[PDB]
């Protein structure tokens, strides 16, 4: 169960998700799941439904112990709804390891599972604060920790059109040049503080705290770059700017419309590069990461379109904090560091360019007329 055995483990896409193979019960059921740092369920489809090819039998796992309580979970775009339980779980691509974990049987749900995104069930990766129905429910990785000598790490490297998703430890050939560390504010979802956004260099000139309202999360269960209402209008009259030569339906920015070009001919150069500072581990210091288009352009594969490069807008407006989503985290090493609650980036041997500009992880930067941008 090393490090290069690990490599390679994750399957998908930015727009339908990333996920790792798992087995549950007793014989194993294989399973693919979804890798999310933005909720602490592990809740896997354990009923048919027409976009599960599988699911979750309890009745053939001979380890499974019922806890005799529901789970319901509405949310802004859909719902689940389950069953509590705990069995035996591996991850073989993952460490050679065999845990009992809590599972959530999900019996009925809307518009939870995505047509041909391939996972039947989510891996929670955040803390025990939101997990459903409360914090009482450990989550996977917890019970991961206690039961065996796995360090409290993981991290992620996603990759645009699989990646990796290594346990317990830092894997070097995933990454180059410096790891830079942002503190987790609060051990809920992984948060974290924005303190500085400049779009092609210029700054945005807002008050910081206006970046983190009400907080700013690490979630690889978002697609987007999420960002509060004040700080997307923003960004968008920036963009739009910088990208004037070529003008686009309300609908694309809306990211309810495709753009789409001639095979090849993208206009990369017409779109700026977004630059997020990030709070350092040391007083009124930060660093920055930079997104290029070809991160915030997301590609739409449509056999349909394919005289064409078509793509969706992957910055959207939030009402509940940023989101540093997937389009975010590509072309990035993520650290998820719970043991000393600091999350690293640095540049992935993935990454985005071209031959003018490279996504980057670059800092110190100096702030000394700082307030604290937490929310
Ligand atoms: C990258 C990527 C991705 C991706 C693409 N399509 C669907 C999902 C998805 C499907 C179902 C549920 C969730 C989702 C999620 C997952 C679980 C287990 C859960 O209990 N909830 C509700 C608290 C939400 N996980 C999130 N991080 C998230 C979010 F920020 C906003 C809405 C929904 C979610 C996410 C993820």
């Amino acid at each position: 169960g090393s490090f290069v055995e690990m490599v390679d483990n994750l399957r998908g896409k930015s727009g339908q998700g990333y996920y790792v193979e798992m087995t549950v019960g007793s014989p194993p059921q294989t399973l693919n799941i979804l890798v999310d740092t933005g909720s602490s369920n592990f809740a896997v489809g354990a009923a048919p439904h027409p976009f599960l090819h599988r699911y979750y039998q309890r009745q053939l796992s001979s380890t499974y112990r019922d806890l005799r309580k529901g789970v319901y979970v509405p949310y802004t775009q859909g719902k689940w709804e389950g069953e509590l339980g705990t069995d035996l779980v591996s991850i073989p691509h993952g460490p050679n390891v065999t845990v009992r974990a809590n599972i959530a049987a999900i019996t009925e749900s809307d518009k939870f599972f995505i047509n041909g995104s391939n996972w039947e069930g989510i891996l929670g990766l955040a803390y025990a604060e939101i997990a459903r129905p409360d914090d009482s429910l450990e989550p996977f990785f917890d019970s991961l920790v206690k039961q065996t000598h796995v360090p409290n790490l993981f991290s992620l490297q996603l990759c645009g059109a699989g990646g990796s998703m290594i346990i317990g430890g830092i894997d070097h050939s995933l990454y180059t040049g410096s790891l830079w560390y942002t503190p987790i504010r609060r051990e809920w979802y992984y948060e974290v503080i924005i303190v500085r956004v400049e779009i092609n260099g210029q700054d945005l000139k807002m008050d910081c705290k206006e970046y983190n309202y009400d907080k700013s999360i690490v979630d690889s269960g978002t697609t987007n770059l999420r960002l509060p209402k004040k700080v997307f209008e923003a960004a968008v009259k920036s963009i739009k700017a910088a990208s004037s030569t070529e003008k686009f339906p309300d609908g694309f920015w809306l990211g309810e419309q495709l753009v789409c070009w001639q095979a090849g001919t993208t206009p990369w150069n017409i779109f700026p590069v977004i630059s997020l500072y990030l709070m350092g581990e040391v007083t009124n210091q930060s660093f920055r990461i930079t997104i290029l288009p070809q991160q915030y352009l997301r590609p739409v594969e449509d056999v349909a379109t394919s005289q064409d490069d078509c793509y969706k807008f992957a910055i959207s407006q939030s009402s509940t904090g940023t989101v540093m989503g997937a389009v975010i985290m590509e072309g990035f090493y993520v650290v998820f560091d719970r043991a000393r609650k600091r999350i690293g980036f640095a540049v992935s041997a993935c990454h985005v360019h071209d031959e003018f500009r490279t996504a980057a992880v670059e800092g110190p930067f100096v702030t000394l007329d700082m307030e604290d941008c937490g929310y």
